[PDB]
């Protein structure tokens, strides 16, 4: 699968894509002309130090990978955690994060 390079495509997705959000996530998305969707994760430095940002990224990649069947195909998708998720990240359970992220991803059109 062609890799989604945020170093090359974040600006394009931000300028030409659409956006959805809830309490925990902003999701930016753009049709990619492919028969599959691709994930990028953009974590602001203030979310936490590297190990914490890496745990968030791991959770998001797991949610995406393990539930690819319900995610609309043909989009480049950028997931951005919000301040409220940073604040609750030490307490929140993975399954709640999963529910909130999949709620958004299923509404991509």
């Amino acid at each position: 699968r062609e890799r989604l390079r945020l170093r090359r495509d974040f600006l394009l997705i931000f300028k030409e894509g659409k956006s959805l959000q809830n309490e925990y996530f902003v999701v930016l998305f753009r049709k990619n002309g492919l028969d599959y969707s691709r994930l990028g994760i953009v974590v602001k430095r203030k979310f936490g130090k590297a190990t914490r940002r890496n745990k968030l990224k791991r959770w998001v990649r797991e949610i995406f990978r393990r539930n690819k069947g319900v995610i609309p195909k043909g989009f480049d998708i950028v997931v951005i955690p919000r301040k409220k998720l940073s604040e609750e990240f030490e307490r929140v359970d993975f399954w709640t994060v999963r529910e909130k992220l999949l709620n958004l991803l299923k509404r991509i059109e």
